[PDB]
């Protein structure tokens, strides 16, 4: 059991602090630890000082409610270590990451610490976006798209104020071609809708809105979806070097990418997964009956398509 992490992002006022104030004020039942910026008019039962300065603060509702004062590695060390000395139990993290904020960097050291890396698990980000600003937001701030390509789930809200956002939804589409967008058309967010998102385990459905013909309208982005589809099977050795090549040369530029293989001489799909410098592979389920073949996405900043589609167009035989 280690524990699973959602961040939710998006840029400032999408509609987070109703969901927060749901989460930390409700008897909703679940042992809910939050991260967030700071604090705000939350029923706290007790608070506590970790040894490593984080204000650990428990509230009525069982929750546990954190300030992002702290650099966060430490916050989550001081989470861990007053868990298991028993002074505060719970199942699940909560850690904003609106505004400017970058998920990038809070993903990465979910990974690169030695003790997070086993005691907790990221399941997804959650992107919120007002589908009122959101447009503008994104024409402004690249983070803002950012934000949306990072995304495992993005949550389109405001839709019943928003004039024609079919267009904001065609663009998150474009930005990001393996999240969900799901319009919140009548009451709030559930917490529920954060969780279970499987965000950061290997997929064989790796597109979500399989790209379409316009072609003017995606050099509008700065942030894209590049969507490879393969009809050959692929030497091992072969995409194993086109791939280290593919992410030694755009580096700090992917944001996230995923892809299903169909290798030479395995009847296995082979499935891949990765954020900026952090990638993995595994085998995973038997081609059985389906016509093989291979989908990848690859989610960046600039990224060189004409290059990467040639490197993959020639692993023919």
């Amino acid at each position: 059991n280690p524990i699973a992490v959602t961040l939710l992002t998006g840029f400032l006022g999408a509609g987070k602090t109703t969901l927060l104030r749901h989460i930390l004020n409700e008897q909703h039942g679940y042992k809910i630890a939050v991260i967030e910026n700071e604090f705000g008019e939350v029923s706290v039962d007790d608070q506590l000082i970790g040894d490593r300065a984080t204000q650990i603060k428990t509230l009525t509702n069982g929750c546990i409610c954190c300030s992002r004062s702290n650099e966060l590695e430490d916050a989550l060390l001081d989470l861990l270590d007053n868990l298991d000395k028993g002074n505060i139990q719970f199942d699940r993290l909560v850690i904003e990451c609106t505004g400017m904020a970058d998920p990038g960097p809070i993903i990465q050291t979910f990974f690169s610490h030695e003790v997070l890396c086993q005691r907790y698990l990221l399941d997804g980000v959650i992107a919120l976006v007002d589908a009122v600003h959101a447009d503008e937001q994104m024409n402004q701030f690249t983070i803002a798209q950012s934000q949306v390509g990072y995304a495992d789930r993005i949550l389109l809200t405001k839709t019943d104020v928003a004039g024609e956002a079919e267009k904001l939804h065609e663009r998150l589409a474009r930005i990001n071609a393996r999240a969900p967008v799901y319009t919140v058309t009548h009451g709030d967010i559930d917490l529920g809708l954060l969780f279970n998102t499987n965000g950061f385990m290997l997929e064989e459905n790796v597109v979500s809105t399989k790209p379409r013909f316009h072609f003017i309208a995606d050099k509008q982005n700065d942030i894209s979806s590049i969507v490879v589809e393969l009809d050959y099977p692929v030497d091992i050795s072969e995409v194993s070097r086109v791939m280290e090549n593919l992410l030694l040369e755009s580096a700090d530029k992917l944001l996230r990418y995923k892809g299903m293989l169909w290798i030479d001489g395995e009847p296995n799909r082979l499935l891949f997964q990765g954020v900026q410098r952090l990638y993995s592979a595994d085998w995973d389920r038997p081609w059985g009956d389906e016509k093989p073949h291979s989908t990848m996405v690859f989610i960046g900043i600039q990224l060189p398509e004409e290059e990467i589609r040639a490197a993959f167009a020639g692993l023919r035989k």
